[PDB]
């Protein structure tokens, strides 16, 4: 619990980065001076509210990986803060619209395989992020992706899988395994169905999963033996991965140990085939 940090040290700017009930995220930097990321919570919080960013806090503080946005601190001021590395870039999909013609496919399959990696080890650490979706991967950079907000994230311990309370509000369905759906049930595996979801979103270029459905429209689709098509130029290999990622059998779904390495296959096989060149996670 060497967690704390001095508020003197963290400048908070007036520029938020998104919001929300919880309250806001706003820039910043902390003491040289590094930019960070400050979820405040709103003024009128309570324990409840108080005690989950702070079990949010304590996850992150277990995590030690480069595809994963990092905790600097806890900040407890004029309001509890959660102070964590900023990714300027900003989220996955937002930033892949309308840019097909900027950043191509290989670049993508670089993005998702970062994303890949940060999950894998995820899995290994043995914790449910069950938030997995393009809008939560932020980018340093068009080659650096670290994935985020591990709010909804939870420890499994010898279990493989948690059956979760309901809280008010309503769940990101499209991004919800069926297990998810119709038991509750939250797994690695339920992340791989969220992460062939995330797939989809970039390499579809920021488009909306099961655009023109909504509600029940989607588990129907679903419990039928259909998916999402496969997005417009978007090679058959990685196609073929997404949708392994969306096995309905929890039991014959891939984990992320089996998706890396084949989302990693997937990468190198187009870079490969690319003119130019970047650098290590630059």
């Amino acid at each position: 619990k060497k967690l704390f940090l001095k508020r003197d040290n963290l400048l908070i700017a007036d520029i938020e980065l998104g919001c929300g009930n919880f309250g806001s995220v706003r820039q910043g930097v902390y003491r040289k001076q590094i930019d960070v990321a400050i979820k405040v919570l709103k003024q009128g919080t309570e324990k409840a509210d108080t005690e989950e960013m702070m079990r949010e806090a304590q996850i992150m503080h277990q995590l030690d990986n480069p595809y994963i946005v990092r905790l600097i601190g806890v900040c407890q001021a004029e309001a509890l803060m959660l102070v964590m590395e900023m990714a300027g870039g900003g989220p996955l999909h937002k930033f892949l619209v309308g840019k097909r013609e900027e950043i191509p496919v290989s670049n993508v399959a670089e993005l998702l395989h970062q994303v890949s990696m940060g999950m894998k080890y995820l899995e290994e650490k043995n914790f449910v992020h069950r938030d997995l979706a393009a809008r939560n991967v932020l980018l340093v950079n068009r080659h650096y992706a670290k994935i985020s907000d591990f709010g909804l994230s939870k420890a499994l311990g010898a279990d493989d899988s948690y059956y979760t309370a309901r809280s008010a509000g309503k769940w990101p369905l499209k991004w919800y395994a069926p297990e998810c759906i119709n038991f509750r049930k939250f797994s690695s595996r339920s992340d791989v169905w969220s992460y062939g979801v995330t797939m989809w979103e970039a390499l579809s270029y920021g488009q909306k999963p099961y655009k023109k459905m909504k509600g029940p429209e989607v588990m129907a689709f679903i419990e039928q033996g259909k998916r999402m098509e496969c997005p417009p130029e978007c090679p058959p290999e990685l196609y073929a991965l997404m949708s392994d990622c969306w096995i309905y059998k929890w039991e014959d779904r891939p984990d992320f140990l089996t998706v890396e390495q084949r989302m990693r296959a997937c990468y190198y096989s187009l870079a490969s085939k690319v003119e130019g060149h970047h650098h290590h996670h630059h």
